[PDB]
């Protein structure tokens, strides 16, 4: 092996790199454009098999749809389904052109989206410490790993103390492995602990999960949406089955109709029925969501996630990432010392000097800070060693040389873990909680410096048992907006629940001004059902359902809140920030993960925050609602236009033996297309409450609205066939067995209220008091005034319609005018219940 197990160690990056550290940027591009990235790209983008053609099922019924033209027509024996035959593929075409280039838009303006969810490494190039994508690492150079960062290629290690990489389903051990310098890691990996410097070996191609990786099979084949997607056009095909298939066949002999030129009425439903709009519609409108939420602040990894945010209904979210600001302040008044000869003015200065001063913690920046002049941290003290924070150990130290050669250290840490540094007199452990339990009350979380000498001036000895110097109160405080923002999800129907690690003193004192109520628990207590705690009186999943937040939250306890509370049917979104929130994270309906988040953590969830705060969730949950409308609004819509089509033309031809022209509907089919990618671009209000997409509500709004349409073409038709009563008023011309004027008449009818339908479909109150916006009325005028154009002048034989005058027009554009109006009481009707 060039390197893998066998350490060729030191040799190696002498052998191949010959370099180290500060490695340029000219020499990365060199190998860069050599050959290799990250990972190879997908299969089948050559010759745009599929990015210039489209195979959906409904396209697969328009094609027989085609055929049957062709099929019935005996091949060439009648001339005019060809030239439907050539109609229809024109409809696809442009439904395909249309679908492809508006999805390509999306997909370009989703770039930086892409862009910032993607892996990205930290490396020092020219000797400057940067952050850059995970596409420019360069195999056979010098990087540096920070807890939490996502492994990007192989990597054998440099120097510094071991830490814990984590393999699981790389290669399925629960357990995390020690890494030591010179040792090898892989891509794909997460460190669970330590920091180190380390030299990337080779691209995930080559890394082990690169060669495993043989033949590609269906990725995330289940996904819900795709299936939802399917089930709206399931629907609209049975409604064409049942109106075709079944009764428009079972009239041809019941009543011993013609057979070949009878097609037409099959054909009309199929052309007009079928909503290849539909699809397309719905999945550009997700993509114009996400670049919003990208405006907003939320990057959607899942795209998806927008019906699960828009459907959201309790938020359970970290006190200290989300809900409080992390500039953590220290009144000294309240410092409360030990071992003393230190001083109450002094023990800020230890806790300065165990805090990192260049990137630092929110708590290290602050403490770096709190002794007023930066400089004082650092003065003189000539650190030689720096242990950084770590989840298990709950730790900071800093080792120093100072005086004539004396050895030091100093220390920060969690005060339970510093109590144990050295185990101190159970008088001094009573002590120091009694301060830490009246910080808590206080409503400040509680800090431990320590500090001890090592008498034998070496690194690896251990020093002195440690003096138990102090310990300090942090304010965490509240953002201004968090107070709000739990009124504001309250209204909109979603629960915020706090999620704390600090004691419930800490966690009801911070969530009484926040304003949240501190009806809350230690997850201790309601984990698992071996607790007791009065079990018995009120269910631990009833009562957390109750519970206002839970205080001392583990990992553990994290991940079996979220599914108690998904287990009690709520959809659960939960905030998450380190490595032990990935499975909270991955098995939370929403995981978000907040902005300063670990990429493991932002890997984990299915949305990723830019901008912080509870706020931002809020604004996100709101937004997302909004686009989440008018998906629901034109599945009404395609549903509603798919039931007036398909029961119209079949019920005229049921009750009047009146064929209606298939290019027509072709014509009606072509400027809906050309016209429905206003949906996507508009402005519908946010629902108030969560919503869940309920097909069937959706189904009925729209059936109920299409029948009623479809019962209006039936009495225009009437109107102006048996009776005499369309021309009885103001008859600037008359007609009754017309057939070719008449139809022109029932297509301009048709056209005009089909359009109307979207601003009936949009508007939740009446469609005249909701604006519609200029896009949606160019999109009606332009199309209408075609649709009057056509059927004003149109005398054309082979499409069965002769051109019906601008007087005899006006009625019917004032018919559908009143017509429209009934449509909303219709929509209150159907969504009253
Ligand atoms: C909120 C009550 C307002 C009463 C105003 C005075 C009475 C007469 C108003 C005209 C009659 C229609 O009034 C209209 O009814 C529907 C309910 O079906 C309301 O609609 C409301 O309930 C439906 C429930 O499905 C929601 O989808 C909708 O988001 C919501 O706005 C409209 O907000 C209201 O404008
Ligand atoms: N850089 C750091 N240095 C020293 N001590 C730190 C530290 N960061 C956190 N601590 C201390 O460790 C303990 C827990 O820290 P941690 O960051 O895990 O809080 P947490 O994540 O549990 C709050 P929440 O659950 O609300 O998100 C606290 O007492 C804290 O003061
Ligand atoms: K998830
Ligand atoms: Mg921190
Ligand atoms: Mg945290």
């Amino acid at each position: 092996v060039d390197l893998e197990k066998i350490p060729i160690e030191e040799v190696f990056q002498q052998l191949k790199c010959s370099r180290e550290g500060l490695t340029t940027q000219e020499g990365e591009d060199r190998i860069q454009i050599f050959g290799p990235n990250k990972l190879e790209e997908k299969k089948e983008s050559k010759l745009l098999k599929f990015l210039g053609f489209m195979w959906n099922p409904l396209s697969w019924v328009m094609e027989m749809a085609a055929i049957m033209a062709i099929a019935l027509a005996n091949g060439d024996g009648r001339p005019p389904d060809w030239q439907d035959f050539v109609g229809i593929i024109c409809l696809l075409v442009i439904n395909s052109t249309i679908s492809f280039i508006e999805e390509n838009n999306a997909g370009n303006a989703a770039a930086a989206l892409m862009a910032g969810l993607a892996p990205k490494t930290k490396v020092l190039r020219d000797g400057k410490w940067s952050e850059q994508e995970a596409a420019i690492l360069v195999p056979g150079d010098i990087v540096s790993i920070k807890l939490g960062d996502i492994i990007p290629a192989d990597a054998r290690l440099l120097e510094g103390d071991p830490l814990k990489v984590d393999q699981s389903a790389l290669t399925g051990e629960s357990l995390p492995v020690t890494k030591h310098p010179g040792q090898e890691v892989f891509s794909g990996s997460t460190c669970k602990q330590g920091e180190i410097e380390a030299v990337v070996i080779a691209t995930g191609v080559h890394t082990f999960f690169g060669k495993a990786a043989h033949l590609v099979d269906s990725t995330n084949q289940v996904g819900h949406f795709q299936k939802v997607l399917t089930a709206i056009g399931n629907f609209c095909i049975c409604s064409i089955a049942i109106g075709m298939v079944i009764e428009i066949i079972v009239m041809y002999p019941i009543q011993r109709r013609k057979y070949r030129d009878g097609i037409d009425n099959l054909l009309v439903l199929l052309i007009g029925g079928i909503p290849i709009a539909m699809p397309t519609v719905l999945s550009v409108t997700m993509a114009i969501g996400s670049h919003r939420l990208s405006q907003q602040g939320a990057i959607t990894k899942r795209m998806t996630a927008i019906e699960e945010m828009a459907g959201m209904d309790v938020l359970c979210s970290d006190k200290t990432g989300t809900l409080t600001l992390n500039k953590l302040s220290v009144d000294k008044n309240l410092v409360e010392v030990f071992c003393k000869g230190v001083e109450k003015d002094q023990v800020l200065l230890f806790a300065a000097m165990a805090s990192r001063v260049e990137n630092q913690d929110a708590i290290d920046a602050a403490m770096v800070g709190m002794l007023a002049d930066p400089k004082e941290a650092r003065a003189g003290i000539r650190e030689v060693h720096f242990l950084p924070f770590n989840p298990v150990d709950k730790r900071t130290a800093l080792t120093y040389i100072d005086g004539s050669g004396n050895w030091h250290r100093v220390s920060k840490g969690a005060p339970e873990q510093i109590l144990e540094l050295a185990k101190a007199s159970n008088d001094l452990s009573k002590k120091v909680l009694s301060i830490i339990d009246k910080y808590a009350e206080r409503g400040l979380r509680s800090l431990a410096v320590a500090r001890q000498v090592v008498p034998e001036k070496t690194k690896e000895s251990p020093g002195a048992p440690w003096e138990f110097v102090g310990l300090l109160p942090l304010f965490d405080p509240p953002r201004h907006d968090s107070a709000e923002t739990i009124r504001r999800a309250l209204n909109l129907g979603v629960n915020v629940k706090m999620i704390t690690g600090d004691q419930l003193a800490i966690g009801k004192e911070t969530g009484r001004r926040l304003g949240m109520g501190t009806n809350m628990y230690p997850s201790s207590a309601l984990l698992g059902t071996h607790k007791d705690a009065n079990l018995a009186s009120i269910p631990v999943e009833e009562l957390i359902e109750k519970a206002d937040g839970f205080a001392g939250v583990f990992p553990e306890h994290k991940y079996e809140i979220v599914k108690k509370l998904q287990e009690r049917k709520h959809i659960v979104g939960m905030t998450g920030d380190g490595v032990n929130d990935a499975p909270a994270l991955k098995k939370a309906d929403i995981g978000i993960a907040v902005a300063d988040a670990t990429d493991a953590a932002r890997g984990a969830s299915d949305i990723v925050l830019t901008e912080p705060g509870l706020s931002v969730i809020i604004s996100a949950v709101l937004t997302s609602r909004a686009i989440f409308q008018r998906m629901k609004n034109y599945t009404i819509y395609a549903v509603s236009i798919t039931i007036r089509i398909v029961f119209g033309f079949m019920l005229i031809a049921l009750i009047w033996e009146f064929d209606f022209s298939a290019f027509m509907v072709l014509i009606i089919a072509i400027l809906n297309d050309g016209t429905i990618m206003t949906i996507s671009k508009d402005r519908v209000k946010p629902s108030p409450t969560p919503d869940s997409w309920k097909l069937k509500e959706i189904f009925a709004t729209g059936v109920v609205l299409g029948g009623y349409q479809a019962i209006m073409t039936v009495i225009f038709f009437w109107a102006a066939h048996k009776t005499d009563f369309f021309s009885d008023t103001f008859g600037v011309r008359s007609i009754r067995d017309n057939n070719h004027e008449l139809m022109g008449a029932v297509y301009l009818q048709v056209s005009i209220i089909s359009q109307a339908l979207i601003f009936v479909t949009r508007s939740r109150s009446w469609s005249f008091v909701e604006r519609p916006g200029a896009l949606l009325m160019i999109a009606f005028l332009i199309a209408q005034l075609i649709a009057t154009l056509i059927a004003v002048y149109a005398n054309w034989e082979f499409a069965k319609i002769r051109g019906i005058g601008w007087g005899w027009a006006g009625v019917i554009w004032l018919y559908s005018i009143v017509t429209y109006f009934p449509l909303d009481v219709f929509k209150f009707a159907i969504r009253y219940i």
